[PDB]
């Protein structure tokens, strides 16, 4: 188990421009492609990305290629937080990936302000971050995949992922 199985695992795959949980427009491999309700916007976002006119759809390697820019901004953007950054780098490998994935999941923006699990991820209070975790709109809005990746601070192991 790795981070891209892992997110292959909770985000699927999809060669064809689909609406997330959110309503919002995306594509491959969770690639988020606009918050805007224009089809058309989409289509113009897509093209731009992948280089070419897709006309709404990719190739398997165009998605991978996505996803791999994706992990690699994923992680950029935690090592470039203040914030995060002493949170990350605390952290063993395993529940390294759980970070990476709710950024991945939720932006640099959403994982920042929720301080007081950092602070309890720093201070490796397992139970008690995972309880904090689930106090959230995130928890809330998609509980099982949230679950998979709080068991996955909270033990330190791939379990959730089986
Ligand atoms: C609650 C946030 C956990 C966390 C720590 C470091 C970097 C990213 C991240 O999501
Ligand atoms: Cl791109
Ligand atoms: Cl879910």
């Amino acid at each position: 188990m790795n981070i891209f199985e892992m997110l292959r695992i909770d985000e699927g795959l999809r060669l064809k421009i689909y609406k997330d949980t959110e309503g919002y427009y995306t594509i491959g491999i969770g690639h988020l492609l606009t918050k805007s309700p224009s089809l058309n916007a989409a289509k113009s976002e897509l093209d731009k990305a992948i280089g070419r006119n897709c006309n709404g759809v990719i190739t398997k390697d165009e998605a991978e290629k996505l996803f791999n820019q994706d992990v690699d901004a994923a992680v950029r953007g935690i090592l470039r937080n203040a914030k995060l950054k002493p949170v990350y780098d605390s952290l063993d490998a395993v529940r390294r990936c759980a970070a990476i994935n709710q950024v991945f999941q939720m932006g640099e923006t959403g994982v920042a302000g929720f301080t007081n699990s950092l602070r309890m991820l720093q201070q490796k209070r397992w139970d008690e971050a995972a309880v904090n975790l689930a106090k959230s709109r995130w928890y809330n809005q998609t509980p099982n995949r949230a679950k998979r990746v709080i068991t996955t601070f909270r033990t330190g192991t791939w379990d959730a992922y089986k």
